[PDB]
């Protein structure tokens, strides 16, 4: 009876659904962390189902949703909750959504779980080259894209098996140059990369814990079609990645399900790249 | 069906016996690649049933062949090693000819296992080291690699997968590791990605290395017992403080040999506890 | 007639100081951004003439430093300075002190420069490990060691020269872990060490102005006693780099001075280590 | 006074000759090792004056002296090179040879330039490199830097200075690089690492390498115009858009030669104009 917590989600389309229907395989049960914007939305598709084709693993598979909980990862306690957001429409029905509140509910709720999945990212000035972000937008990257890792570790660690494992998800752009990739969202990424290293480091030796982070190839998510350089980015890795295939949310899903399990029980505080080989290339092979 | 090639078993004390039982556990056909100074007494052994009980998990060896990658085809033996007491007898053992019985036999293979290193002059600092034995360290150690890749390729299916071990040396210096050793692994991880390259696009076949920590296997406890050091100072200071197996290095092979690996290609991916996230002894 | 700007001096015991000394060879004129809480102490302790021998290069050369100002790199621009700060008894006496009113005066007094030393560092927790470290203080760390750096870039262009050339410090913490460097200042070093690529790549398609940092080896300076993890660490990189000599804050002077040159003006968006070789290591030699 | 051997210039085409010339404004004295294939005519050409032009910052060239990195001392000259046309009338001409004639003339020397690279199948992707050819790609392009080493590092004084030239080949795939180089390249850039530990610790000698950029060198050229390619994509997509020169590599050298550097050892430091920082063209 293996469980796992993967917080950000907010559609079919991403990284943590694909993440989830490949540990549903392995007959783990999912808890889904959703951002509270997005959460009433979220839970009102899941009920119309126009999740139920996206949701089938197998002939005789249904995927095994255990909860799905808002989930702000801006927000480590209740003392955090700022009244402008206390006030949103959005957040205003819901409670217990900050990361110590989510991990007390998991835990009251089901009792400890044992693999962990950071799925998430935001930079509100993605947009601007990184020369022209401001400090109020290149913190808020760090804040919700890096720290959120550190401290959904610090919360979760307390209600987590022995032998558990935590990866999350990051982007080249932290070790080469991605022009677009705006906002501090390179330096948060490489952040997380340095990150992922020292937090292996104390939750090997203080809890027996493993943490990796994959970096992940171009898929045509919602927070990806925000930014079209992803068209282009996806165009150009299947032009000139080693590997010419599609790639699909469950490659990444089915990587992150071998990091979760005992089968890399000797992997930790790695970047392990999941992209069809496109980081190894140096020049366009025109 | 899958069937893997392990080139470099020689015992049950290495990182190639501990992936031969981990493919096993996944239902996967093994044939062994076995160096002739060895063969004989390895054969002999297995018939004895003294790996009896290192086979359980039992394992599934489909053939165990004589095997030197050295020679690339039968025209590259020397006179002499073709007429040495360890190989007169033998044959079929060079890389295209261990690949064409393979085939002959089997038909095509979807895995293949590199597990094996050698080095006249490891025992020399690189400074020390003759160009003979540089030499035959990259030729023994990585370009057996490139051979290998070039000749099991035509009897591969697309979607194949491809692994060598190596060891973080290459990256950081590790005095002891001599010979051209610390070379080889450096210029294996380099061609990893260049054959990646090669192979993805003209064969849509993956190869990744894997960088393992220590095991005491044959060829370590050989090295004039740092390998002992070696295996202290990793389980007093990686993140991860229990002992490393062969198996779990076998693990991480099976992963990276199987489709659930599809996209990942021209990686060096660490089994080694995490020792190689370390700057400073935390004392 | 080069100019450079050393932002992150207190005393003469750190990095800025032995980059002032190294310039000053070349007949660079030094100004000095120094910390407004260290401002007057610096002040006291230079007219008292504590650094006089400090200052000497040479049989015939003094060290010119051009001018001193106070210099704050958690402020931008006049409008960040807060209340109680404003009111603090250090800063009530000073102004002019954020990252753009120093770029103005500096621009007013002497025209443009053609050399920007970011040699400063700050984290609020740098004491705790990075698994018990706030989101306060992680976003600290951030802000002043790593923000500061891109805020210079934006500020200072404006008054620079084209072919004009920048630098920051960093450690080898940012990409392997050294157990006790808390607080978030491993993942503001591996920011810094990213956001130097990116900004090499707007800097230089721009401006034509190049940009590199160093990693620096460990020295006795006034922030490293404060974190003696640095007794130890210089003794240790004394046993165990390949070069046995003290390592010196001249030795990154110099390195610095060349960096800051047109002797380097084909290299960009790098990490140049001057350590004694000891990044390269990987077990003790024992 | 500073005296600098420089290994691998042929004409004034390539990254050699740019050192030389940066090192020479620094009033460094320069000794030219000159392969035999080329030697008589680098000699008549500078005789003639037709490098009269290149030389003008004017250089001061102590010695030019015949020199093939391939051989190690005369025992290693094979019956048919020895007797070959452009290598009968010479003498001194390995690596002891030269260091124990360089010591004879001049005494011990402080600088030391590996800027030489050679391939039998360049023209060939790796994975139909032969052993034969991939083999003296490592001999030819790394090797010949440890035995330049190992022979130099008697005749040069404490705090000397070494480096060789790399390109990021090693560490990221560039199709068309071919025959072993990129894993050439790739083992010297860990050899320079390994060798950093030992001449540090044993001599108080640096070794570091320069990733160059690309130069359209008489070597460069000779690669089936990839070349004139790398040159335009460069100009085009690096941080940095003025012309790659060969001096901008020369400075460098210079710089990481002298004692400016002292407290820099084992690196690999690009110069290109920061390509290198580059995932995806920005178009
Ligand atoms: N799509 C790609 O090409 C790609 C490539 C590499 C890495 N990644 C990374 O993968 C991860 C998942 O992204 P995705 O591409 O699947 O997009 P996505 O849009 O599916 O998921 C991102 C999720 O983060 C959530 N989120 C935003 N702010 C939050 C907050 N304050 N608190 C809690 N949740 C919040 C959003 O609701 C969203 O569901 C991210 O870390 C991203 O950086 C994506
Ligand atoms: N033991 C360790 O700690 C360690 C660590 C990292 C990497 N590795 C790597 O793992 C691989 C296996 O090493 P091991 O430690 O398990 O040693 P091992 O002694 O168990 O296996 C090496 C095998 O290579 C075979 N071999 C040698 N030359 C051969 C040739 N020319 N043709 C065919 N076979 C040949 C030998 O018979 C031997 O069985 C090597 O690539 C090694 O460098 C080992
Ligand atoms: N000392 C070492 O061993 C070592 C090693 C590697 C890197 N570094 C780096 O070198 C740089 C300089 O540090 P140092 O070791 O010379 O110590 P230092 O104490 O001499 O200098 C650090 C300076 O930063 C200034 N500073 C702190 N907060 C500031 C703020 N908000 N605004 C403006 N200035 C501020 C301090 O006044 C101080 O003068 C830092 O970036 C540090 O991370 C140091
Ligand atoms: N041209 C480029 O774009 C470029 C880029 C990066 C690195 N490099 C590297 O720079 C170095 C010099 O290359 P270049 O491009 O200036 O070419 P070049 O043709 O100017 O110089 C190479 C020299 O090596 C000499 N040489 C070859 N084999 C020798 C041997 N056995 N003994 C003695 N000398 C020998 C040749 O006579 C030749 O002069 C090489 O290490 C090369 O790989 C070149
Ligand atoms: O981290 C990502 C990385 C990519 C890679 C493709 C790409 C998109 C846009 C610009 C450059 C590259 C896509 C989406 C990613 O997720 C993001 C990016 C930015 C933000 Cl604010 C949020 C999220 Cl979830
Ligand atoms: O690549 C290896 C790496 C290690 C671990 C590190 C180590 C052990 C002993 C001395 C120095 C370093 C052990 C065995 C390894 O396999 C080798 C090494 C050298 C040789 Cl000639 C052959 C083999 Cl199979
Ligand atoms: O970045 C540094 C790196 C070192 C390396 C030696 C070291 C000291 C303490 C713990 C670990 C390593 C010393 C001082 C450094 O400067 C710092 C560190 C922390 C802080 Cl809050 C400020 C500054 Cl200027
Ligand atoms: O190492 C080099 C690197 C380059 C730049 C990249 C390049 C040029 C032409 C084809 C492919 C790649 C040019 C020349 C270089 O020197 C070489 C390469 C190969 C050989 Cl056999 C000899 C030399 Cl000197």
């Amino acid at each position: 009876e293996d469980i796992c917590f993967i917080a950000g989600i907010g559609d079919t389309n991403g990284y943590g659904w694909g993440i989830a229907k490949e540990l549903s395989k392995r007959n783990v049960k999912i808890i889904f962390g959703i951002w509270p914007p997005v959460y009433n939305i979220f839970m009102k598709n899941y009920k119309n189902g126009k999740f139920d084709n996206d949701m089938i693993i197998d002939k005789d598979k249904k995927m095994n949703i255990l909860d799905m909980l808002p989930f702000d990862a801006s927000f480590d306690t209740a003392n955090d909750i700022d009244e402008e957001t206390k006030n949103n429409k959005r957040y205003n029905m819901l409670q217990n959504y900050t990361i110590e509140d989510v991990a007390n509910l998991i835990h009251q709720k089901y009792g400890k779980i044992n693999m962990l999945v950071h799925s998430l990212a935001n930079a509100k000035e993605v947009q601007k080259d990184l020369l022209n972000t401001s400090r109020k937008g290149y913190l808020d990257a760090l804040s919700k894209s890096s720290y959120s890792l550190i401290s959904l570790c610090k919360y979760f660690v307390n209600i987590m098996k022995p032998q558990s494992s935590i990866i999350s998800l990051t982007y080249h752009a932290s070790q080469k140059v991605v022009p677009g990739y705006g906002g501090g969202m390179s330096s948060a990424k490489a952040a997380l990369e340095s990150d992922t290293r020292v937090l292996a480091y104390h939750l090997g030796r203080n809890y027996n814990i493993r943490i990796n982070t994959i970096s992940a190839g171009p898929l045509k998510s919602r927070a990806a079609t925000a930014i079209t350089f992803i068209d282009y980015a996806i165009e150009y890795s299947e032009k000139y990645a080693p590997l010419r295939q599609k790639l699909l949310s469950t490659d990444i899903g089915s990587v992150a399900s071998f990091l979760l399990s005992r089968e890399s029980r000797a992997i930790t505080g790695q970047t392990i790249y999941v992209d069809n080989g496109l980081n190894i290339m140096f020049l366009p092979d025109d």
